[PDB]
């Protein structure tokens, strides 16, 4: 967390032409692997490894179509294990499997399950993992959740399998499909490799196009650290270690390194994103704050000097990037994106200066009325706009407005950051509920999590509609939820050593 050590990475990297040539080659190898035969389940599981490996990005097209082929059922109706597996794997890559595969497993009677399938530990993680891909008034899926989780827990002290004991734990901290994934990679990384059934190829090739990755975020940080430098934010009082912490985040919206230019855009802004909530929570008086906001809506800065220097420093550095994450847009993609990156931040001021009024006149919002301004305020809506901006192809008033509207994909996304960032951390998500409901601190809380769990549905369900959307959009939406629950579960700089700055050993 050193600047002079994070302006230095990207000097020099560890990875060789050696190692980029056979990487290459095992890339060629695992393609093979990804089409050729194979059991069937077999090959869920090693597509499934794929994804947790990380390198979905690799073989997506491989992938699809191997689930397509894949889409003789003798392989999976017999057993649920292969039955779930098949299941998540279907949905999660767009094919519809309906909730009703897993009926034959319940008592029809009770439509519980059966509890002769607690025994197998495999059986269990597959129909648990498989239940976060449902979407609402799926009752069998909801109903799997419980008694899946509910048994995993029970079983977990039984396992004699370390490495499955490891997984287990893992799964019921947070769910696969909550999981950031190049966190994740690394992580599993280590997991796989004591498999039995594990496969070498895909393990090493694994192992090298991390740290290939790697090299890049390493190079990355190093310009974003002298960026932040130069912009003198660093010696600010507030936010400290704004920087790293949202390059981090990044890393969980995207991964990719043909994204990298993206990521660093999106990094900046995020980096002042905090520097500047800092501004309007603590350090800011409501002159000064509502004066903030004004010149950002007017894009307007000749009154800038009349705030102090600790606040105007912020708001030219936001100033200036947004036009430059503007400019960007119209070089590289030949669309001017000012007016949408000023219009973003001046919204995100206002939903800041809406709690910052709250907290200076008293007033008490209902659940509802906070979110509305607090799924705003989280910043999401910004880095979504601005991803959009950056990515979508032939960007128009258009589509960048409809976008802006915060439609339902969008907003559910949004929603979810920042009950999940309220849930692990003035007036949040659960006082706000206390309060409309006085309800206890335990029970609201519990409310809350219903929400998160509400909220992805939706998103799951947004998936499988017609959409104005396309990748990476699809992703990045996903992805910065994931995001969300890895952060809010100096675990961080174990996290941060790990996966940016420590090479896999080979
Ligand atoms: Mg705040
Ligand atoms: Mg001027």
């Amino acid at each position: 967390w050193d600047y002079d050590f994070l302006q230095s990475l990207g000097r020099h990297s560890s990875v060789t032409e050696e190692h980029v040539g056979l990487a290459e080659k095992l890339k060629g190898e695992v393609k093979s692997l990804i089409t050729g035969p194979m059991e069937p389940l077999a090959k869920l599981e090693f597509i499934d490894s794929v994804r947790r490996l990380g390198l979905k990005y690799q073989f997506e097209t491989e992938m699809k179509e191997a689930l397509a082929n894949i889409s003789y059922d003798s392989w999976w109706v017999d057993n649920l294990r292969a039955t779930a597996l098949r299941f998540r794997l279907l949905r999660e890559n767009g094919i519809f499997v309906p909730q009703d595969v897993f009926e034959r497993f319940q008592n029809k009677e009770t439509g519980k399950f059966k509890n002769e399938l607690c025994e197998d530990v495999k059986g269990l993680l597959n129909l648990y993992e498989a239940s976060f891909l449902g979407w609402e008034g799926e009752d069998i899926l909801d109903e799997a959740r419980t008694f899946s989780t509910a048994q995993l827990k029970n079983v977990e002290k039984k396992i004699s399998s370390p490495n499955l004991a490891k997984i287990v734990h893992h799964a019921l901290d947070l769910p696969l499909h909550w999981r950031a994934i190049r966190y994740e990679a690394r992580w599993f990384i280590d997991i796989y490799e004591d498999e039995e059934d594990m496969n070498p190829t895909l393990l090493k090739y694994a192992k090298l196009d991390f740290n290939i990755v790697q090299s890049f975020h390493q190079a990355e940080i190093g310009r974003l650290a002298r960026w932040w430098v130069g912009t003198g934010l660093d010696k600010l009082p507030f936010a400290r270690n704004g920087l790293i912490q949202s390059y981090m985040y990044a890393i969980g919206m995207l991964f990719e390194p043909h994204l990298g230019e993206v990521r660093e855009m999106e990094a900046k802004v995020g980096a002042l994103i905090t520097t500047i909530d800092d501004v309007y929570d603590v350090y800011g008086t409501m002159e000064e704050l509502e004066l903030f906001t004004d010149i950002t809506e007017r894009w307007d800065i000749n009154r800038v000097d009349q705030l102090p220097r600790n606040i105007r420093m912020p708001l030219l550095t936001m100033f200036n990037t947004s036009n430059d994450i503007g400019y960007w847009a119209l070089k590289e993609r030949g669309f001017n994106g000012i007016p949408y990156t000023a219009k973003v931040w001046a919204d995100q001021l206002k939903s800041y200066t809406k709690e910052a009024k709250w907290f200076h006149e008293g007033h008490k919002p209902t659940l509802e009325e906070y979110l509305e301004n607090a799924l705003v305020s989280i910043g999401f809506p910004n880095l979504l706009v601005t991803s959009y901006l950056l990515t979508v192809d032939n960007p128009t008033k258009e589509k960048l407005d409809y976008v802006d509207s915060l439609p339902l994909f969008v907003r559910a996304s949004c929603i979810l950051c920042r009950i999940i960032n309220d849930l692990g951390t003035n007036l949040k998500s659960i006082q706000c509920y206390m309060n409309e409901t006085g309800a206890s601190q335990e029970v609201a809380r519990e409310h809350i999590e219903g929400l998160v769990r509400m909220w992805w549905k939706r998103l799951n369900k947004c998936l499988f509609e017609p959409s104005p959307f396309t990748e990476p959009f699809l992703s990045f939406t996903i992805n910065v939820v994931r995001g969300s629950h890895f952060f809010y579960q100096s675990w961080t700089k174990n996290q941060g050593m790990s996966v940016l700055i420590h090479p896999i050993t080979l």
